[PDB]
């Protein structure tokens, strides 16, 4: 399916869509583009489904900055499985991103369920690309303003490679 479900996962991905919230207000960003969508079949695992037999989903973000552009992914965990790291993604072909974007998908899923970064490399190098940690217990006991703000710090800040 590559209908945009943004609206109807919208509760799987509350902490993240609040960090777009803090980029944009206290961040300078803008919002280019939100898409959520569902994960495809590969195989007969059922990586794809989520513990309660619902598909499991992927948040695509892009985002502007300081006359840069960058690309936000982020994996649904809703059913406790060990979360992934949100990807950072720079210097993203949007002319070719909805095939890359499918391409990531299935890695995904190929991948049981962590970032497939060999693909990343090819697609944007390896310095195209970077993971940021989730706010410690994300998930269990609400994550303070403080802690938000600094996620959203952490998302923006230069790499030193």
């Amino acid at each position: 399916d590559a209908t945009n479900y943004n609206s109807i996962f919208a509760n799987r991905f509350a902490a993240f869509d609040e960090l777009l919230s803090i980029l944009k207000t206290k961040f300078a960003c803008r919002v280019l583009f939100e898409e959520t969508l569902v994960l495809p079949k590969v195989g007969r695992s059922r990586l794809h489904l989520c513990k309660d037999g619902s598909p499991r989903v992927i948040k695509a973000v892009g985002v502007q900055r300081n006359g840069s552009e960058f690309v936000l992914l982020e994996v649904d965990v809703s059913d406790g499985v060990k979360m992934l790291s949100t990807k950072v993604l720079s210097g993203v072909d949007s002319e070719t991103w909805r095939n890359d974007f499918e391409k990531i998908r299935r890695g995904v899923v190929k991948s049981s369920l962590n970032w497939p970064n060999s693909l990343f490399d090819q697609l944007y190098g390896q310095d195209g690309h970077r993971g940021v940690n989730h706010p410690k217990g994300l998930g269990e006991l609400q994550v303070s303003r403080e802690n938000m703000e600094g996620w959203a710090e952490r998302v923006v800040r230069e790499q030193f490679t």
